[PDB]
Parts: structure tokens; sequence; C-alpha cells
């Protein structure tokens, strides 16, 4: 892929381009929050992110894989529990693990489930089914 | 203090848990735990969001909606451009957005393919694809 950097101040390159290195320092330069998702791929490696994975199918598939009022539910019962495991991390930390642990119950259901035709133009609408579970949902 | 009238019981040491309380200039005043989720979803209504919606949509349909590499591919194009929108947004907002709209995009899917038998064991499978979308993209 290779990312790109600005032209002057910071931003210099690694790998190749220097047959020794002269320089003595620790951590290298950064431009993207990556540790901030990588922290959150662990602990949703941890056997309690896994189980409310399971959880969230059964709820998904006896409700409605694409319900609104299906997918509300997951989306709010995960939200607590997952914060009831996570106390010590801060509110935002919360958000992310909620969200992402969503997104591998989709990726179980597809798995599972057969793919046909893609309509494309709708996927604007199941984007709004989203964004309101999350709305109604930590509203009240 | 929950020690009486609950069979479960807390003495980690994690100087207590905050809820429901008033203060200010100390203990961080006004707190945001739905909020978050709130706003979140507003700017995920945003027509930037939906229009990375659709292309996650293309990404996932193409290569595989159940394939490690194509899911790692719609990870990280959606998390960097997410970000260009968003630079004055914290780092934990930027992942924030990049999660839930994959959820989206998997929402999408959902609807326009059909379900079959789930395969409710294999689901901490497809939990731990997840997570390795995360770590690998964000890793460099």
């Amino acid at each position: 892929m290779a990312s790109m950097t600005g032209g002057q101040q910071m931003g210099r390159g690694s790998m190749g381009a220097a047959s020794a290195a002269v320089s003595v320092g620790g951590y290298g330069p950064q431009s993207s929050s990556a540790p901030v998702a990588s922290a959150a791929a662990s602990r949703l490696s941890s056997p309690a992110a896994s189980s409310r994975v399971s959880s969230a199918v059964s709820s998904l598939v006896s409700s409605g894989p694409t319900n609104q009022a299906a997918l509300s539910n997951t989306i709010s019962s995960v939200v607590s529990q997952v914060s009831a495991s996570n106390p010590g991390l801060s509110g935002c930390d919360v958000l992310v693990q909620a969200l992402l642990e969503v997104v591998s119950a989709l990726v179980s259901i597809l798995g599972s489930s057969s793919i046909g035709q893609i309509n494309y133009g709708a996927s604007a609408q199941y984007t709004q089914m989203v964004g309101q579970s999350v709305a109604q949902a930590l509203a009240g």
C-alpha cells in the first residue's frame, strides 16, 4: 500500500532508502491511531466477547436478521453487558467494543447465510437502520 | 454497596465506581455514556457515511461477503477515509465511526441476501475474523 507523507516537517519513511541507521531513539513517528483498534481487537478476542457474539446470533436470527426492532434489541443488550465487564474502560472504549462485536455477529450470519442479489440502492436505508438503533437504545 | 441482598460482590479495588452524581471540576463533570453513541449515529447519518456504506457493499460483494481478505480490505479503506473527513475528531471517534459503519454495510448484505441454516458454533470463528482485520489493518 505504502502510505503517503508530507513533503516537509516530519513524516520520515521506513524500510529501505538507508544502508545503515546512525540515529538513536525509541518510538517511530505516527499519523493514524492504530493501537486503539488493535487493543479493541485484543479484548474482542476475549472469551467474554465471543460468548456475546453467539448471543447476538440467536437474537438477530429469531427476531429477524433484517428487522429494525431486532437490531435495536441486539445493540442495546450488548452495549449494556459489555459495559458491565469493562467498568475500568472509558465510555468511548465501551462504544468501540459494542460496535465491532455487532460487526462480528453479522459476519457469522453472512457465512451461514446465502448471498442473493445485492440491492445496492437500499444500502443507505440499512445504514439508517443502524444509526436509528444507536440513537433509540442510548436515548432511553 | 451491593455486599448484601445480592449473590454477586465487588472488591477489585478500582477506587469504586461512578454512578449518578453531581460534581464540578474534580471527578470529570458532564458524563457521556449515552450521548457518545448518539453523536456517532448522527454523523453516521451524514451523506459522507452513507456513500462509504455503499462502497463497503461493493467491496464485500465482489471479493467475498465471508472472506478474511475481503473483510480486511473493507475495514482498512473505510477507517482511513473516515479519518480524512474527521480530522477534528479524536482518535477514538475515528474508530467508532469506522466500526458501526461496517455494521450498517453488513445489514445491507443481510437484507439483500437470503438466510439459511445458522451455524451457531462457528460464530466465534467469524468473531476472530473481525478481530483479525482490525489488528492487521492498523498494525501496518
